[PDB]
């Protein structure tokens, strides 16, 4: 049982660190999507 | 002792489903900003 | 060995509270963004 706890708290790890994973990605889009937003309203208006 | 340990383990599955439907959510909208932003640029400049 | 569980998911349990505090601001800033893209297109088209 105990051998049956430990594989489920691995097979979270392991998702917790994809999902760590892609919100950096996310981020980082997000922060490119900023930066043309404020292209764009600087080199139109 | 054994349950209350996979009573957690539960709770902690539960809440990181919702975090990566969260996720995808936002994978989507992010999605849909970059067009926003690639249909603003180039429609005006 | 019990307690080296008990570690565990305390530990996991703290990042997932860390992950979802991202996420919150994520969708904060996703927010603005939608805002910004809004107000572009209504200001200038
Ligand atoms: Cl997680
Ligand atoms: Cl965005």
């Amino acid at each position: 049982r105990m051998k049956q706890i430990e594989d489920k708290i691995e097979e979270i790890e392991s998702k917790q660190k994809k999902i760590e994973n892609e919100i950096a990605r996310i981020k980082k889009l997000l922060q490119l999507t900023v930066w043309g937003i404020k292209q764009l309203r600087a080199r139109i208006l």
